[PDB]
């Protein structure tokens, strides 16, 4: 239930099992054959953590269909059986099945939240056999979606009913770490925050299942006991673009743990996005974890330039479609002070596109009890893992449900009442919760204008919808625009964008140009800016990513505002001159 | 000394301290503020490992000169503190100065070898401080080589004397791993092997300052002492594009470590290179460490997708141009049997480049004893450095003392024989070792016709010489490789190639388009395959790369065959369909 | 009727009228204002002959619905009013109105072949104002087809029903020639030719509405009359790839005429494509009229750029895919010995693209009496004044009467038959007769197994069809073609390609780059090779060109093996390759 993440402490160790590992395809009598029980025979070499799909070549490599076998040798000294041994896997996707010396010991299913096993048992003395068994198949049970074709059709092998490549392996590290044998199992802090005073101060009450620090190291308070209070005066208050976090020095009994906190406030009141009581609007992205060859893989180089790249840009948010992000990245906002939309692996929940699902001549319907999606058993876990994960990151501003589900559909609002509950009772902070809704629903129609404190809309106006006739688009999105309006609620836009491959141009635009990529842009945000409920703009994509082969996908996703490689396209410049202009607090009032 | 690769084994922990780390430019301040004492104020971030140079934004940072300050705090539980707790830097470019509690307790010189330091005293109990300081200057005392200008003079800021980008920081990983307080410092495995028989069996002597396996697992044999044999019969050669790397666990007084070892010979003679007793012929590249954004921060991702690249290219040797490589890409190599030329960092040895340097109105000489290259004392300790952690790699198969000294000067000789006498002295395997040598040497003036057992040349015939004319152009080429002949030596071409910026095309070619890249390769190949004694073809290079700016730079060296982001340009075609029809062995005879 | 290529002669005048004219759009008032009485006032420029719509900024102007007018001063000396006074539009995309001082002169539907007008009345003496005013629309009633929406529907402007763009204005050079009062007004040579012998001759059987020379100039025969014969003893024998023109100059009263002629002969025999009694094999391309900024306009430049890209690739073959080129163009393949398959403008005679046009309900076939094509009388005088225009020319090997008509629908036979018919009726030389088939028709259906000597497929499997599973795709290229060999009748393919972005690569192909294009070719050639009865291959396109815009089309059509600068993609040089091993005659018999 509870993931801290796993750092060196005064009592607890750190092992990255990271590294070039053993690895083979199965061919399908892996099992059978118990591949692992012994060393793999006829073994390929594979780096962890990575996705596995392009650092091989052939096509029947990068688009296998099933199960892959990883293996790596671990050994502990035996003075150190006497703390607790967990073995923490980060994330493995999508599927994993881990071996040790040939006993299944743990089985995970989500392939983007944390999960660990201890290893106090089975772990034999000297060298022992661990093997990692990962499947990618996906379907009405997975989260994401995997449909029955290719999200075209209409128009043995999966078909993501997502548009992003099925990267898969293990994408996040493999660590050991210890504890001892009575240890701190979760931290949970939360602030109330008094605005009255003109020098601000703060209460912090805290949760253990205990020291404060500041920014230097300064020690500033001490308290006893599992659960407790911190009183700061004259607090530092975490802010966009302008981060600040206390340290947190949590001692037990022999167990130690430090946690970064930042001290701020999130508060929706009408048409206005409040953080710290100020009005706030986004500028940002949509992004991926997505570089080359890592695929999905986690990439802490990208991530810093990538953050680089936003402050040059002026940017301050992007949201995490469309699964959850590393740990790493998520602390690292919090030091770069950079607002994060955390959203779920609930994209694909949306049967109306990959042509359709069909049963006895009629069409099946997104949330058809017995021929639709399965998933909602899972997408409790998956809310439940990620805000338990992420409950203490004060840059994690609002939560996402789920990405483009049929939101105005049948059934819907049955489907997501109980998850949207769900993530209110847990998220100690009481965040706004949203759902990232696709083209097509109306404030009436979209089961987000109830659940939702904030509408995060995906519209294509230029693109998909009336390119190449950007006047006709204009007028279509100021028409749906403002009726959204009516619901007296915040509005942002969660994406919008047009496939650019970067080199192309003519000075009278036609689609596919980096003059019209930057043309499309003007037109949406002269229309965003007519309306104060409007409080966030957030482009589609960051760069350009991977995603399965297709007619409409020349060599991937191409609405990235910068290249795969980071390289900015000319709509680069064009939006940091834009939120250049554009502040972070009080934009329209 | 002696420098094992640390790995998680029966006796021995291994906690990597990769992630992100404080981080701030020095400002010329920050030793007598003295920094390392106290956490660092107003910090940036930055992950390692990495090159720090493309991770922010603004060329004040990229080129930045002299220090910077990294920082990251580090805790071990009391229980560890019975056994050694070593601090291993695997690399720090160029020049490390490690403080732990403000205490300088290390200083490291040359940015491209592993060093490490004992942290058992110095460790307090609790959180350690614990700052790496890294300087990035180089001048005529380091290796690689900084000039005074730019290469490209005479046609406050580092000036490499080298066609590659100063890339700084933290390059290779920073780990802590354990030993019991009486450990294994270094193991050394050479081979005699019998090839009389028609199946071929092998002596290992080994020599410990003891457990025998095969590729699966099952143990073969054991031995006791600190020196030994093993006897295998009918033993399996590690052999190029098909390794084999046998097991050896040593066993010692509460200490346990294993090494994997290839089976193989390597054997000058007359014109001819021979492994396992077979005539070789060498296909591949020069190569970098250098990708996006790391720098030549190590990426084994990328390293995973470059070996995929050579064997879909039916490559199967590189040589690491122009430093030490790392050791996780050393044994990937091991297990994958790729040809490794090992080279040092010896590149800039050469003061005839960068217009050049002048005292009294004459021009200093590379060698002058007063004005001249400060680096022998030096160059001696990276020989023995690099052949000490390398000295058990069955896929390096010849060492290179330097990359374009000046071969035919003044002085060269007398500077490279106590190096090449260096080399072969402590190389327990009396492996080859050559020179790359510069353009405009013969075979009578350049003094590696005396000390090397194999001559590698850099050649542009059809590129800075003789471009576009490359009827003229091989004329020139045959005319020299004909005079290499009379040394009765092996003689292979280390660098070749023609800068080609992707997607440029004639078909009337003219220089910088891929077809004038394959027209060059297609002219120099010609002429390789008409003399026996050519050994080996290695393209320049791998991939492009990152350097210093300069009018002869389009955004970087351009002469690889795929692009940085490994992505195939036309000639890397043309290579494919050549080396298929190449085999390793016996291609003329 | 008959349209004789314009040239300098004995007795002939020609003034090109080619430059800058005065140019301006209409608003929709040009007509009742009358603006072809007086100059054009607030004109702009443009100079002719060439495509309007790339030659200034805005997409206003660029896709301008309707009317444009073009107006230039025309004067001739009196002294040559003692002539004939014709004007000559070469081309006037689509409909052509001639004013002449104010008063309409002439009135041409068609914009892709040449028509006149006298000009010896209504031809003041002194300065008179020529305007021609331009319509661009298409719909039912044009050819090519203008439908109701874009082709890509379904999945006030013209929406092409075919993949170009409607490129418009004076094509083609608008000239002044001169003839005296009894003229030549047509020439027909036809060849009966003798390959008995072992030395072939031949018989010249002309017929004037007479000289002959040979390639230097020297006179070899003469007759009187206006219908005879010439008998040439060891004839030279214009042949692919190796042409050869006699001269004939035709004297009559007072007027001289010189026309090349080459003497070839061509046959269809079984499976089996024969030009001059030898087994041809097709190796070329389905082209474009299409440059920068010219647009379709004319480009004599990139003509004959064009041809030498084409004896660089050993091609030896193109189709006027889709209308009639340039007389030029006709006349320098006859020069340079290149195949050609003339082609009518009968694009989108097919009303199942562009989603559909629907009456009550129902969707409109595409010959429904009533409410489809309205096409077939003007289909008629397109095949008419085709072959008037291109009789002569050796190079014209086939006629194509329509590109990808709804072939297999009901109605289809009916309509294409009379065309046919007065296809054979009027070619003087009996040439083979085809159609250009769409996808989805089968030796069964398509009414050109009927009507058709030759079958001239357009298939995409690998692209549109099966893409990226080249390996499923193959087994349906196989069993299509299969099925077509039970024709007995010759079968080549007209079109076949994959969009491939100049820059784009993988090692690992993906739709879109370079090597996924050529993985497509040899697939697909591959299965070509496997059956006798497949005489030519033509890939689709020989370079990029512009179409309108859509999701599906990237910056225009991309499956060209050139760029649309004419630089070579990675494809071009393997079909360089492989069309150097294929030879013109006896590929396999
Ligand atoms: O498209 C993009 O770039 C990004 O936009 C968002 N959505 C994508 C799919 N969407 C589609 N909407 C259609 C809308 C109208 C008709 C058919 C539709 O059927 C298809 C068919 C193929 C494809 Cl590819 C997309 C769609 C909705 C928007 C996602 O959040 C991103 O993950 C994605 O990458
Ligand atoms: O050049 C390349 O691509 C690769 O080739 C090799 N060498 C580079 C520098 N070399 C030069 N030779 C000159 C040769 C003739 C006249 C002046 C010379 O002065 C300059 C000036 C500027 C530059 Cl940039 C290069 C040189 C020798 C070849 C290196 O091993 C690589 O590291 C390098 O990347
Ligand atoms: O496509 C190409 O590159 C070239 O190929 C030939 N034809 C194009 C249109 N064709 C289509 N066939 C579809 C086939 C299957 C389903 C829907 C179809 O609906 C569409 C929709 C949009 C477009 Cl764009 C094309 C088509 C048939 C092939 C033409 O001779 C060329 O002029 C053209 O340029
Ligand atoms: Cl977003
Ligand atoms: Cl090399
Ligand atoms: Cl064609
Ligand atoms: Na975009
Ligand atoms: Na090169
Ligand atoms: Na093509």
């Amino acid at each position: 239930n509870a993931m801290l993440y796993p750092v060196l402490t005064q009592s607890r160790l750190l092992s990255d099992l990271s590294g070039v590992w053993n690895f083979k395809l199965d061919n399908g009598k892996g099992f059978e054959e118990k591949w692992y029980e012994k060393p793999l025979k006829d073994a390929d070499t594979m780096p962890v953590p990575a996705s596995y799909n392009d650092l091989k070549e052939g096509t029947d490599f990068r688009d296998h269909y099933g199960w892959v076998f990883y293996q790596r040798n671990i050994s502990v000294p035996e003075y150190v059986k006497s703390q607790r041994i967990v073995l923490r896997c980060a994330a493995v996707t999508h599927y994993a099945m881990i071996y040790l010396n040939g006993k299944l010991i743990c089985e995970h299913k989500g392939g983007f939240l944390p999960f660990e096993v201890e290893l106090n048992d089975d772990l034999q003395d000297g060298d022992n056999l661990l093997t990692i068994a990962v499947n990618n198949v996906i379907d009405y049970t997975t989260l994401p979606v995997g449909g029955k074709a290719n999200m075209m059709s209409g128009m043995p092998q999966n078909n993501p009913n997502f548009d992003f490549f099925n990267y898969c392996g293990i994408t996040r590290p493999v660590k050991i770490y210890t504890t001892p044998e009575t240890y701190i199992n979760d931290i949970t802090v939360t602030a109330d925050i008094d605005f009255t005073k003109e020098e601000p101060s703060a209460v912090l009450n805290y949760n253990v299942e205990v020291e404060l620090f500041d920014e230097e190291g300064t020690k500033l308070s001490e308290t006893e006991g599992s659960e407790g209070t911190f009183e700061i005066s004259n607090v530092r208050l975490w802010q966009p673009l302008n981060a600040y976090l206390y340290k947190i020095k949590v001692t037990a009994g022999q167990d130690v743990y430090t946690l970064p906190y930042g001290v701020r406030s999130v508060r929706v009141d009408g048409t206005k996005f409040l953080i710290n009581e100020k009005p706030f609007y986004f500028k940002g992205y949509g992004k991926h974890e997505d570089t080359f060859p890592n695929g999905r893989g986690i990439n802490l180089p990208m991530n810093t330039k990538d953050i680089s790249i936003m402050k040059w840009q002026h940017a301050n948010s992007f949201r995490t479609s469309h699964y959850p992000y590393s740990e790493e990245m998520m602390r690292l906002c919090d030091e770069e002070g950079i607002v994060v939309i955390d959203e779920t692996t609930a994209v694909g929940v949306n049967l109306q596109f990959g042509g359709g699902a069909n049963f006895g001549g009629e069409r099946i319907g997104t949330f058809d009890k017995e021929h639709g999606v399965q998933t909602q058993e899972h997408h409790k876990d998956v809310i439940r893992d990620l805000i338990s994960r992420d409950k203490n990151h004060a840059c994690v501003v609002m939560w996402s449900i789920a990405n483009e589900p049929d939101s105005a559909a049948e059934g819907a609002y049955d489907y997501f009442k109980p998850l949207y509950d769900l993530a209110r009772e847990l998220d100690p902070q009481k965040r706004p919760c949203t759902l990232v809704s696709v083209q097509g629903t109306t404030a009436d129609t979209d089961c987000s204008s109830q659940l939702s404190d904030v509408i995060c809309l995906n519209r294509y106006y230029g693109w998909y919808f009336g390119g190449p006739d950007l006047e006709v688009s204009e007028t279509g999105l100021r028409k749906e625009l403002s009726d959204w309006g009516k619901l007296g609620k915040p509005v942002m836009f969660t994406e919008y964008g047009a496939d650019t491959v970067s080199g192309l141009h003519d000075t009278t635009s036609v689609m596919y140009t980096e003059e019209y990529q930057v043309e499309y842009y003007e037109m949406n945000n002269k229309v965003f800016d007519e309306f104060d409920f409007v409080v966030g703009e957030q482009a589609w994509n960051f760069a350009d990513f991977a995603t399965s082969q297709s007619l409409l996908r020349v060599q991937g996703n191409k609405k990235g505002l910068f290249t795969r490689d980071r390289k900015p396209k000319m709509v680069a410049h064009y939006f940091r001159n834009r939120w250049s202009a554009i502040p972070e607090f009080g934009y329209k009032t």
